């Protein structure tokens, strides 16, 4: 697996609230991260998914926990699409546009016969470090919720080594 | 990752109320699985995630699901260990022994430096086919319920195809 | 070089007039092919390659020509930009998505570091065969008045060989 | 592609207006360059094609753009077809000719069963790089106008970088 | 075979009276040691060739040997094995974990189809040269005796070099 | 380890009772058979090891257990030093040379360095299972006395599989 | 050496007096053949030493002997050519173009330097046997009588089968 | 072809008339030289193309032109034929004797098959380039005089760079 | 070694009594063959061992024994060198030339800097097994008697299998 | 081939006149050596080959020829066998043991299949050159006196190169 592992280094394309940022790992250094990847935009599926941890930026950026959605598609298709469906318009964090596949094949998330990456979740610590993850298929979503419960689990065990039990 | 392929064939023992079992790929035809790994038996930490497990095996089993705790120790530790915790006591579902490592590493599961499972959760469908991962460190957890929700979600999914918000 | 060359086997999703529909290259057999290859969906280049092609669409047509365009782009960004754009709602022909980048590689037309295909047309005959090809930087635009008169050129040639 | 890659290093033997001269990649550094690419000299083909570019040669030259023609012949070869055909007869830019097929090879363009190029031609900027590309099958042809157009549209480019759409 | 090579570096955690503790080989170096192999904790068979050890333990001491069993089992499952069952209760050598296999595999011991290490004894002397090896099939049993001889003849051809019976 | 694995094919001359014979893995085959190595004859260390075998050969015999010594050196070094030495004259069991060390090789028993085999003993079963496996260094003797015991338990799980304990 | 080795099959577009043909190595079986291979077509260099061939090309017919020119130009240079020279015009046999070099590479006869052919003439029996060769340099020339006396001698042996002295 | 190339370094035992030299590339530097090659001695072919050449080698040392004879037999066989007739006792040139088939194959003109040089002469000028090559089957014969009008030429070009038409 | 190993094919010219012959395996079989090798033909060395094989030929041929003397020259120099020398006109035997190296590398034999084969002693009996080499440097000499006595000896075991020692 | 060739390094093992001695290359640089393989040791053929290189041993050691005899038996093997054999007994030189075979493959003398060496004799000068090679089926035997005249010639040419 890639669980305990570091990501490795990546250069992508990205929108932001209006403007279109370069993300590198060296974004990622010192900080939470999740990596939340999806198979495609303007498909004719509801992203609550990506909703859902919009509706929780605010209190991930409290706990100092940076959000990077990622599909294959580009930036250009991730700004049309957040002006045109309500729900990612609420979106504020970004938007990576992995159209080369690296960064998706860098964490194996490639669905090699269509070129989509999988439905995906990971969780970076500051050195980082993967300390969760999780994958599910079409149709099972993912609780942004019980992502909230793990980044904090996840941030009390780095500042409290030894969870003695 | 794994996710959408088939399991892979495997063949080993367990413990399971008192019996010492064989368990192939075979048993989880035609149901719905639960492989949940941890790292090791008589560990000093909090035996929680596997008797939370254990709590909701009884809804799991209303729902058609079967459930198989997996570890690299044998099935020999695994009776010594339910007769000496109440906490793994309480488990009435299989615990497969895996000293070669090989179903470990099927679910491509395997921490290679220790020799021992990663916590890992993974929910397989009638036909073999991984439906939903998780894996994470130390101290993380993995809720039972959060489980339980993904489950009827996937029944559901196969039930009814297409049936998800339209855009 | 892929002049004179057959095409190889392909299968994408595409957005055709208001449907999604799978193309390979077997929809091609017996029929002359335009496959005209751009980067990206929702840029802010001036989407005039394409509109302009669809301008000369209903006389492709008549001379038995199919088009398809291709960017690596799904077939859902391709829906999505034909329903926003006012140039390409005008398209009615296949935009083909090809995010495997398998028809791409094809026609060797990939940017690999980018992930997206070059501007690139190819004219393909009945047979599979490659007649005309032209590739171009960006801001250099393709004239599809030009990509007509070579059409005909090589419809005439195939019907009048030698003269 | 060879779309946006770089010339490679050549030397080939040319002939232009009367005198035999030799050209390498120096003299394309720092102009535009056109390389047009045809099968054979002497051939019943309608030399239509060369002589249009020759009509917009004028034009060419006062816009930075040298041109050479290739074929797999000798420069001795496009002499005598420079004094025999009245077509011919009227160009002025450099006529390379590449009987190693190196030069051809270099811009991947050669007929390997026949041992000529195919009809490709190829524009190049200042920095060596390839611009635009046309490539057709035998009897098609290549429009000097619309070369014309796509040579002023990249050198409008090269000055006016990221032009986005109004 | 292993016979007259150097032991290889290794770095395995233990449960000694109710201690866990780390072992590599740095803990053997200028002592004489025996390594005991067997294939599994709280197995049904006879615990009779780990306790025979346990037995002459003393003496060994008295030569200066050290002792370390090992499987493929953790330390933790050591620790549970040694309170659970009288017979391994006596046991104050170091009780070695080797769930990755490395040890077993250092000294070739392996049933990859398995997982677990075969019956075998090993013994080193202080330079970490292996003297004498036993390997056997279950049921066939290792006598403690037999090793002590060994030991003893060991060390005798150590401190006196060609003092061995004249053709 | 060779433990619980077949014996390899042989074939090797071999000095029996005045007599040079030929053995192959066929002679072994459906009997309890006794691989016994020894670095080199003629040395300056009394054979006692050999002879300890000797002495139980009969006994061995009974239980239906072949014995062959084996070294590197030919069935010609055997015969010579069988009839010049009053220990190895004992010897009433086959005498194996090896000199292409292929048996040796089989059993992974070569000091590579020397040529000569190591001080290894194995047991093999009527199937040609390898159950007993012993090597020691030299001055360290092997017991033949351990040995009976041990092809006595052999022969008794071999009988009374699942020895319930 | 190709010297009495079997000239290797081939199909050339060529160039005779007129008309264009193909010329394969089945042109040649059964037929004597001489293969005069030139450099370049519209050199300044005097072509002397394909007119003075010409001249002998009457008693060469004879002979049952072929000729056939070779260049890496191509055929219709070949027609050029020979209507704006005199020397050239001369010329009754097949003028062969080989722009993809095989032909000359068939007879190891290319400067792959300059892709042109080396000045060289072959003599080729019916069976297809290269029965003599001359290469020179620039500058030295390839006596046309000479040329005959080789032919005259080879067929002498022809029928005559060595003529021991 | 080897037309125009550096002949390559070369050490060989000859016997010119009368005694045993040892020829080397050095010997040739800075001199016209030709190179004959012969298939054998004591042949019951008539040295004719040998005994020719020979006659001309006043001339040709006049012209600054050493000859050197080569075939594939040893040095010592070459002085016992050299003897033994009056058409070979007429050479004053080096016969150079090559039995490892290293100057042959230097010049690629062995008969791989027999292990025998072909019929071949070479014209190499004083830089070691080969201007003319000639190869001819048992029975053609080789111009003595020819040779000699090529090696006139050859030189003439040498001071008169390219003389255009 | 070569010892006890089959000779391999061969097919090579050869000069025996005045006639030119051709020499393969077909011709050793069934027969008991020495194959003498030796560097060069017509040269100083006294000819001596090739002449004191040729004094123990007739003994050799009543045994069933041929000879085959080897060099890599040619036959053609053979039939000179026989007629030439007293001593090498002794010679009733095959001698076998071997200008490709084929039949001296066969046997391991050739001095690949000189390309002439090494002083060497064969001897092959009726089924092609050499039961015999000998090989000596230059000047030290084979002995015809010793090859004589080794040739008895080796048909003496062919006929007298496993002769233990009295 | 290896006539005229340089032996190998070595180090192996013998029995010399009472004794167990190391014997390696470095002992015969400078000196003229003869190595003198055979199959085995106790065999029943007759011991002759070795008896009689040890008659001339004395004039060999007076040439200052050294003499090595080998066999991929131990050194503990041939000294059983020199005091078991009379003609054994006799031998005074250096019998060599060579278990590993090395000895043996360096001069290229191992029978693969049997683990013994073909019987074989080397002549090696002082630089370690070898000068005469000598390789015998069994049942024929080997000359010392043959190998003595060899011996004797070797040594002239190596003093009076070329005649």
């Amino acid at each position: 697996s890639l669980i305990n592992t570091k990501i490795k280094p990546f250069k992508n394309q990205a929108f932001k609230n209006g403007e279109f940022i370069e993300v590198t790992e060296k974004d990622t250094e010192g900080r939470w991260s999740v990596f939340f990847f999806y198979p495609a935009d303007f498909t004719f599926v509801c992203p609550t998914e990506l909703g859902d941890v919009a509706d929780h930026y605010e209190e991930l950026q409290k706990l100092g926990v940076d959000v990077y959605s990622v599909s294959t598609d580009t930036h250009f298709d991730h700004k049309a699409w957040h002006s045109s469906s309500e729900t990612i318009a609420k979106i504020k964090y970004a938007m990576i546009g992995d159209p080369t596949g690296a960064l998706t094949r860098n964490f194996d998330n490639m669905r090699e016969d269509e070129g989509l990456a999988d439905r995906a979740t990971f969780v970076v610590d500051p050195q980082g470090i993967i300390q969760a993850i999780e994958v599910t298929a079409e149709g099972i979503g993912r609780d942004a919720s019980d992502l909230l419960r793990k980044i904090k689990a996840a941030q009390y065990v780095a500042a409290h080594p030894g969870e003695v039990c």
